[PDB]
């Protein structure tokens, strides 16, 4: 409902955005065209996306990407139906959130607060297919772009959790874990496993990633950010009496080893 004054990625005025209207981008199909719009180039290059055409002169030809996402949100912004419209559609647009083409921002406010449509959209095999080559792979930004969707809604969703409880570690793949095992060496301190996901696990120590907070090598300053975002991702993940993920979660991490790491040390 706006006016042309420039700088048109602003999305300030979320007062109340044209129901009338927004009715009217769905039932005279224009948010069809856009989904056609969007899979269109990817089925003209390949009969591409980053991987061979993620180059600079691709400047304008990815503004109009950025821009139909940016209408796909404003037109479910406080709309049950647009909102349903959009999630049945949920299938591609999970191929690109990673990417520079916006769908982060989108996908975020489709599963923000929302009970009856999250419950019933998202199911296993989505979960099945999103800790593929994404969780096998670094940037734990898509790993709590997992974690807002897991339980985080007003309180304790109960759909849901079980879904996601049987997926992350059942069975333990997918950038296994931060294993925390309190090894009883050389009082006691604890030793974690992180790897690079090409070989043997060569963790160095905890102990070390101390003196790293000031200063270190890239997967040094990166692991603490990674096992902070699961360890959110674990705290959030409960919540709530749910015996599916309480006993596993509770031999591994038990009391004398989660306020071991209730000291005064570095971090």
């Amino acid at each position: 409902g706006g006016t042309n004054s420039g700088q048109d990625v602003l999305e300030v005025v979320f007062s109340k955005p044209n129901r009338e209207r927004q009715k009217l981008m769905r039932e005279q199909n224009i948010l069809k065209q856009i989904f056609k719009l969007l899979q269109a180039p990817f089925t003209d290059c390949g009969d591409l996306r980053l991987e061979e055409l993620g180059d600079q002169r691709h400047a304008p030809f990815r503004h109009i990407c950025r821009l139909c996402y940016r209408v796909l949100r404003h037109s479910q912004q406080d709309y049950r139906k647009n909102q349903e419209y959009i999630a049945k559609q949920f299938g591609f647009m999970q191929k690109q959130i990673g990417y520079d083409v916006l769908a982060e921002d989108t996908i975020t406010a489709l599963l923000h607060n929302n009970r009856k449509l999250l419950e019933k959209h998202i199911t296993a095999a989505e979960i099945d297919t999103f800790v593929s080559l994404v969780r096998k792979n670094r940037e734990p930004r898509f790993l709590d772009y997992l974690s807002d969707l897991c339980v985080s809604m007003n309180k304790s969703i109960p759909v849901t959790q079980e879904l996601i409880c049987k997926a992350v570690l059942n069975p333990t793949n997918a950038d296994i874990l931060i294993e925390t095992k309190l090894v009883l060496s050389r009082e006691e301190e604890v030793w974690l496993f992180w790897r690079d996901s090409n070989k043997e696990i060569r963790s160095k120590s905890v102990r070390e990633l101390a003196q790293d907070a000031k200063e270190g090598q890239k997967e040094d300053r990166d692991v603490l950010s990674y096992y902070r975002y699961q360890l959110n991702l674990f705290a959030r993940m409960c919540l709530d009496r749910q015996y599916l993920a309480i006993n596993e979660i509770s031999g591994q991490l038990d009391v004398d080893l989660i306020l071991r790491c209730m000291s005064d040390e570095n971090l």
